[PDB]
């Protein structure tokens, strides 16, 4: 998981 703001297109939460 990437839940932080910062993860941008990563982002999976």
């Amino acid at each position: 998981e990437c839940c932080n703001p910062a993860c941008g297109r990563h982002y999976s939460c």
